[PDB]
């Protein structure tokens, strides 16, 4: 009845975001919806606010990028209401989701450092709030035990920034033990450490191999071009949309492809 | 008890966009407030609806940064609600603004360009309905005349990103007469042409020079670095809410002012 939606966004500065909520718009537009965003943070003192929305009988659904962290209590507010979480979701609970395989998809990159001859990946991870950042860190420590390595090291990124990422680098080649591979939880983070690689004269992959996660464009910009997970993000966002219209209309955690993209910071 | 204010973003993308953005936040959430964007891209038909929240009451007062011609569209609509515009100039306009000069930091660009030595630059630009982007141009065009230049040359991005770059590049390329140097309207548009040179095999800047706009993080990551024109963006936003919260205060009679805040020449290595 209002033609509009709210999208709860983790962070717009982070591009992965932006792709997501592109689909978004596209699907809320052909659909004859408008769209509100909240840059949340996934600080439930933001979310609060803008869910006054609801209550103050504004928009007809709901989509939240928010951390698993926050859904309990968002669930309380939320209630029935419909709404789809999106990338990040809670998997026990009843709530409608789309997203990607995390964990599948970090054992992956940690098989395939691992049959290219690297013996030493580190992780670079940001906030375990997120099960996106948990999902992650498992797979890699499933990984690394199944193979048998024994070098195990994760470095936490504090802002999802290339600087992040940077320094998480020179943190880790402080070690007598350095890693012969970096794997960054995003593009964002891994253009940071192809750059300490760099400055620090490491050959990539050769030295050390770098790869990130999102497919981001960003990861067609650093030199060498950066091995990723690409996510098929923007049809993340549009079958969240879809997901939410059937609420809507009315009165399933649904996993979409990712794509291991092989470039040259890893070949 | 906590209000809202609505920020009407030009495309949220736009890593300037999410910078403008940030300072919002940090002064608002000071004040009392929080924040609801909505991408509006200069499309007046997302622009009205999101305005129905100042009419419903569920926001406070609005910061556009949207294309400086819409502003007479929504007067109707905003009447005397809290209005400040971010980075669109027009000192005649009544509705507060904090930006930086555009035609001074653009001619500004081209003068360091020529000192260094370059005759033919070519400007990549992007989408004209903004007044920045057409003041960016004018600087650019009227630049090289004062210099007496014969050589000007602007391919127009269709989308903010690196591949629009990329391919406003190869088509400045693909002439009878190469440029030396590239100047576009966006870090981000840069970033796509040291990609496009650097595939074509151009030195930078020995070949061809490139120049970006904002400063933001994208202009540290390529290789070389990007020169640049740097935007104080937090502050703009920071400057934005400020001039919101006069209007909003009731013990003063807010007046129209347009805040100009200093850019700065960033030199690096895809110039110097
Ligand atoms: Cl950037």
């Amino acid at each position: 009845k209002t033609g509009m939606l709210l999208v709860m966004v983790s962070n717009i500065a982070n591009p992965f975001c932006a792709a997501v909520v592109k689909g978004i718009e596209k699907t809320a537009e052909k659909n004859g919806y408008r769209i509100l965003l909240c840059n949340t943070e996934s600080d439930l003192a933001r979310s609060r606010s803008c869910l006054t929305l609801l209550s103050g009988k504004m928009v007809d659904g709901v989509i939240t990028m928010d951390a698993l962290s926050e859904l309990p209590e968002l669930q309380n507010i939320i209630g029935a209401f419909p709404w789809v979480q999106c990338a990040e979701y809670d998997p026990l609970s009843t709530v409608s989701s789309v997203s990607i395989d995390d964990v599948a998809a970090s054992e992956y990159v940690v098989d395939q450092l691992v049959k290219s001859g690297k013996k030493r990946i580190a992780l670079i991870n940001h906030d375990l709030a997120y099960q996106y950042a948990q999902h992650r860190e498992s797979g890699y420590l499933n990984r690394l035990k199944f193979h048998g390595l024994d070098y195990s090291r994760i470095s936490y990124a504090e802002n999802l920034d290339y600087m992040a990422g940077k320094l998480a680098t020179f943190s880790l080649l402080k070690s007598a033990v350095k890693p012969d591979a970096i794997f960054a939880i995003s593009d964002v983070l891994a253009a940071g450490a192809i750059q300490a690689l760099t400055e620090s004269g490491l050959s990539i992959p050769q030295d050390v191999a770098v790869v990130g996660f999102d497919g981001v464009d960003i990861s067609q910009i650093t030199v060498p071009a950066l091995t990723t997970v690409q996510q098929p993000s923007e049809q993340i966002g549009m079958k969240a949309v879809s997901l939410l219209l059937e609420q809507i209309h009315s009165d399933v955690h649904h996993l979409l492809p990712w794509k291991f993209v092989r470039r040259q910071s890893s070949e």
